């Protein structure tokens, strides 16, 4: 037992991380087969980032302007291409360490592991959620751009995130591996509004189930509720509205615990309206929304 | 910016994890050079764990009773030995993936990454602290025994923990890699008292520094305190007493922030006596003690 915010083992991704240099700027890239993926702002000076014309800036670069280094190995760049906001550098060598992989565009509220890297070298791994407003609350310093987020499904690494920018607000934004930003953001150093965030209700419910499974039951109450009544409270507290799809996803956890989804909603309602009276749930004094129903089942069944 | 509970990249450790089977019991082992390390209770039935005589139980085993599997590879066991509470199985092949490594006995209050494994396969990685009372609050299911905790220092993996048991209280206990338990625990299924825990004060101070660095400054106050006055409050709140060694370790963080250690102690005092008034610090509604001063500096300087 016990419940931890758990990342995926990072080895498979560690083998794909490289350093990419173009003029003065250095950041991380992802080396899969004979392609290196990295943020296209690797081609920008710090002055350029105020208002870059990426097409013009890239036209001034040739294959040999891109300096790609895997550990001490140098890769030879034989093609370059811009797809949305990623650069794809064709290199002459297939990464011997390419895992089985897919590129996926995750949905807001889903979770993934981030391997934070600097200069193409891994620093740490942590689990995080794509917020409803498509930001992430990460740990990313200068040089972390191009670090990637992923999930693992048996043997297969599903890459879902490439880090591009820190907003002035301190939250993080980035793209899928086809270079499309999550959310309304652009790769330019301007004020950008993320817009209102909300709490991922189905994940909070999943974590309350996790808590019941682990012995934390103090929040179970004698009430129930309706979907529409619960959603009136969700709206007041800036929780995402609960739908039947969410109810369905919680089914297995409802079955394991013998607690009906709508009864758990009633417990949650009481916590929203009354707080936690200084108590804790799985060591948190707040309601945790960074576990999905799948995260909880994985962790509970090994 | 941003501050996350960050594990070390696990690849180097993933390559050393194997499955060890002896009679019916299967758990994880650590394959380094030509030795496999695993918990000695791999030789126990579930009945044996009430009161095992490990010497007698092992005398009934031969090299060929130990079934060691790395992925699909089978290792051949050519020697077996019990050191304290670990078994050391000599195998005929050196692990080609042995990283540079050391075995270390960490001190209470230090942190490490855990690669949680089942059947010799990695499931997840997370960061945790050795509690003052030498337990850990992990996520460990049946089959996770032999999973290991580690730190990485450049190229070198310092293994510090092997998981052995879940206490009835739900906390986790284990050994260093020489097989000596941390704390007063034994590898027997009996009630075992962990004894009073306390909060790792120097780590809470380190995390308040982390918060200042990241913009969370609301808790900075106009007071200061003495070491002895602060320690009178620490004792009341079951915080470890602060010493000058701890003050010294916080020096670099005091320097970066321009906040004297004793002034940060005064902020902490006020939080202990007044709570957090429903506020948060780095997204936590509680005082976090699972970051060491070194953890904070690593994360702040990449």
């Amino acid at each position: 037992s016990g419940f931890r915010k758990m990342a995926f083992p990072s080895g498979k991704v560690e083998g794909c991380m490289v350093q990419v240099t173009c003029g003065t700027t250095t950041l991380n890239g992802l080396w899969l087969d004979d392609v290196v993926y990295c943020p296209r702002h690797v081609i920008c000076t710090s002055e350029d980032m105020l208002n870059p014309n990426y097409e013009d800036l890239l036209i001034r670069k040739s294959n040999h302007n891109f300096l790609v280094q895997a550990g001490n190995v140098q890769l030879r760049v034989i093609g370059h291409s811009m797809q949305n906001c990623v650069l794809k550098l064709k290199v002459d060598t297939a990464n011997p360490k390419t895992p089985k992989y897919k590129f996926v565009r995750i949905q807001p509220g889903q979770t993934f592991s981030v391997l934070a890297c600097y200069n193409g070298s891994p620093s740490g791994v942590y689990q995080c959620a794509m917020r409803p407003n498509f930001t992430i609350k990460g740990s990313f310093l200068n040089g972390s751009c191009g670090s990637v987020g992923f999930n693992i499904d048996y043997d297969c690494v599903s890459f879902c995130y490439m880090h591009h920018m820190e907003l002035p607000t301190g939250v993080h934004v980035g793209t899928d591996l086809e270079g499309n930003f999550y959310g309304p953001f652009v790769d330019r150093q301007t004020a950008q509004a993320a817009g209102t965030d909300t709490t991922i209700t189905v994940n909070v419910l999943a974590w309350l189930y996790a808590a019941v499974i682990n012995g934390d039951r103090w929040f179970l109450n004698r009430f129930t509720t309706t979907l529409n009544d619960f959603n009136l409270v969700a709206m007041k507290y800036n929780y995402e509205p609960l739908t039947q799809d969410h109810v369905d996803i919680l089914g297995p956890l409802s079955a394991q615990t013998g607690i009906a989804v709508l009864d758990m909603c009633a417990s949650l309602k009481e916590l929203l309206q009354n707080g936690m009276n200084g108590r804790t749930i799985l060591g948190s004094a707040l309601l945790e929304d960074e576990f999905t129903p799948f995260d909880v089942v994985r962790q509970c069944s090994g």
